[PDB]
C-alpha cells in the first residue's frame, strides 16, 4: 500500500526537479525560484525562497552536492546557479540546460542541455570555483537526464535519442564507454543499482517501459558491455517521466498518466510491489525520489510525500 502521509503545494506551476541532502529537500518549477523543504515525517516546510533574478527561465534541475548543504541549479536559460548554507546564500553562475547531477565525492558537477552534449565541471573542498574538464557530445539529440552512480566515477545520460551512454574517465579523459541501446523512444531518466559490486541502472522512457540493464565487463577497448536484462511489469499508460532505485533495493516509477509504482526483486524477478492511480489528481508526474519515504512532484505544483 501507498499512503499519503503529507501534501504540500509550493507553485502553481510544474515542478520539474527535487533533490534530497541533510533533511532538505530543494525543488524547481517553470518558475525562476528554488524553494528549500524541512522533511522528516513531521515534518514538513517551506524554509527557504532562492531567487535575486539570478534567475530567468524555468529551473529544469536542482541537485545537492551530496551529504552537504551546497547546491547546485539548472535552467532553461541556458545558466547553472550554486548557493551554499536557515538561510542560503548564492555562489556563482556556470556558463536549455536539461540536468544537473554530481558525483558522490563532490568534485563533478554534471550538466546536461538540449544542445545533446553533457559538461564536466570539477571544484574543490570550497565548491566556490568551477573549471570545465570535458565536453562530451556523442547523444545525437536534446539530453534529457545525468546522474552518477553512488560510488564510482561514472556518470550515465539519458537522452531524446533513444539511448541511455555511459562514461567513464582514465586520468580525467572522459569519455563514452557504452551505448544502452533498445528503448523505442525519448529515456527521461535513469538511476543505479545500489547493491554493492557490478552495476546495474534502470531507466524510464516515452515507450511505456522501465528498463533494467546489466553491466557484462569491459571488453578488449576498455569499452563496457551492456545489456537490458529485464522489462519491468506493466504500469504506465505510458511517458515514464522518472524512476528511482532506493537504497532499499526497490524501484519506483511516475508517468504522464499520473501513476506512481514500486518494484521489487525476488529470486531474479521483478514483480510490482505497490502502485497507486491518480497520484496528483489529474496531473502528470515529473518526478519521484527516495527520502524511507517516497516523495512525488508533479504538474499541480504539489510535492506529495508518500507512505510505503
Ligand atoms: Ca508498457
Amino acid at each position: 500500500s501507498i499512503n499519503l502521509i503529507k501534501s504540500l503545494k509550493l507553485y502553481k506551476e510544474k515542478i520539474w526537479s527535487f533533490d534530497f541532502s541533510q533533511g532538505i529537500l530543494a525543488t524547481g518549477s517553470t518558475d525562476r525560484k528554488i524553494k528549500l523543504v524541512s522533511v522528516k515525517y513531521d515534518d514538513f516546510t517551506l524554509i527557504d525562497v532562492l531567487d535575486e533574478t539570478a534567475h530567468k527561465k524555468a529551473i529544469r534541475s536542482v541537485a545537492w552536492r551530496p551529504h552537504t548543504s551546497l547546491l547546485a541549479a539548472g535552467s532553461f536559460d541556458s545558466t547553472v546557479s550554486i548557493w551554499a548554507k536557515f538561510e542560503m546564500d548564492l555562489l556563482a553562475i556556470i556558463e536549455e540546460v536539461k540536468g544537473v547531477a554530481w558525483s558522490n565525492d563532490g568534485y563533478y558537477l554534471a550538466t546536461c542541455s538540449r544542445d545533446k552534449s553533457v559538461w564536466i565541471w570539477e571544484t574543490d573542498e570550497s565548491g566556490e570555483e568551477y573549471e570545465c574538464i570535458s565536453v562530451l557530445q556523442e547523444h545525437s539529440q536534446d539530453v534529457k537526464h545525468v546522474i552518477w552512480h553512488p560510488s564510482e566515477a561514472l556518470l550515465a545520460s539519458s537522452s531524446y535519442d533513444d539511448t541511455v551512454r555511459i562514461w567513464k574517465d582514465y586520468d580525467d579523459d572522459w569519455e563514452c564507454v557504452a551505448v544502452l541501446n533498445g528503448h523505442e523512444g525519448t529515456v527521461w531518466s535513469s538511476d543505479f543499482d545500489k547493491t554493492e559490486g557490478v552495476f546495474r541502472l534502470c531507466s524510464g522512457s516515452d515507450d511505456s517501459t522501465v528498463r533494467v540493464w546489466k553491466y557484462m565487463g569491459d571488453d578488449e577497448d576498455d569499452q563496457q558491455e551492456w545489456v537490458c536484462e529485464a522489462i519491468l511489469p506493466d504500469v504506465h499508460k505510458r511517458q515514464v517521466y522518472n524512476v528511482a532505485w532506493g537504497f532499499n533495493g526497490l524501484i519506483a516509477s511516475v508517468g504522464a498518466d499520473g501513476v506512481l509504482a514500486v518494484y521489487e526483486e525476488v529470486d531474479g524477478e521483478w514483480k510490482v510491489f505497490a502502485k497507486r492511480a491518480l497520484c496528483h489528481g489529474v496531473y502528470e508526474i515529473n518526478v519521484v525520489k527516495w527520502l524511507t519515504i517516497l516523495a512525488t512532484g508533479g504538474d499541480d505544483g504539489i510535492v506529495n510525500f508518500w507512505s510505503l
